[PDB]
């Protein structure tokens, strides 16, 4: 499960408030072809297919190539009004971008009264996730509610 | 005349910036502990927030004696929109004396979508870097 980065009760009672999502998989394409890449996002569970503590994952859709982005070994978590913002870090580090330090990810969960978990997405492209040297993904869930 | 700085330039944060224009002029406070070491955040977006801090976007006054912390700067700012929530993020604040490894503040800010209000609610979650929250019609979508 998630190891939190540093204890704050604060947070691991947060863990727990996200349990429910822990079976569930998300994904989501984006960009056209020859450039696309599909991002495969997990809470607190295994996200890639060739990685190992991997949280949310980026696969080159032309060759296969699966890029950590961030793991949950490395797992900080905060809760706004209406949103929960969900941190991995210690991704693959970026090879000829952003100083080539580690990948992190970033996911917002908004607040949706009407689901449990949907709608899962970067906030991007990937034209543009490597540019501002973030990566800023966000879903929805009533757990994001209070 | 100054206004926010993008970091790196990205026409799609410049019409963000645009986009919160209404709020430059608006003034954001929220103070949080007990005395004697409560503390006052002030947030201005792409304008001065403290009273000696030039070019701070938001700052920590220690309210004992009105010494300002500057938590980040106007002049290296972030901006990224999500659906039903818009993010603001300022670097280059004061850098910690025995905290995070010296590391210059930095203040995120997550300007949630409200319907009924155009900036409201604003104060921090938690205080590495400083997550701060507020209410605005413009980031709804
Ligand atoms: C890199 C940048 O443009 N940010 C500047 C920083 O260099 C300067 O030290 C500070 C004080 O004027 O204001 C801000
Ligand atoms: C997290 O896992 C990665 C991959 O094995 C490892 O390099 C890193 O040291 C781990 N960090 C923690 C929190 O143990
Ligand atoms: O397709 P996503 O956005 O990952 O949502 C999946 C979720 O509805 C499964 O229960
Ligand atoms: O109290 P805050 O959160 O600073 O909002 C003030 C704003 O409503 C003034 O127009």
């Amino acid at each position: 499960t998630c190891d939190l980065v540093g204890e704050s009760e604060k947070q691991l009672a947060l863990l727990k408030r996200l349990t429910p999502l822990f079976q569930k998989s998300f994904e989501s394409t984006v960009g056209q072809s020859p450039d696309m890449y599909s991002y495969v996002f997990r809470v607190c569970r295994e996200a890639g297919q060739h990685s190992s503590g991997a949280g949310l994952v980026q696969i080159q859709k032309s060759n296969g190539k699966e890029t950590v982005v961030g793991r949950f070994n490395e797992t900080q978590i905060f809760q706004g009004s209406n949103w929960i913002m969900l941190i991995y870090k210690g991704g693959d580090e970026y090879d000829n971008h952003c100083g080539r330090e580690q990948r992190r990810a970033v996911v917002m969960i908004s607040c949706n009264r009407h689901t449990l978990a949907d709608n899962f997405n970067p906030v991007s492209e990937e034209r543009g996730m490597v540019q501002d040297c973030f990566y800023l993904f966000e879903m929805d869930s009533s757990l994001a509610c209070s």
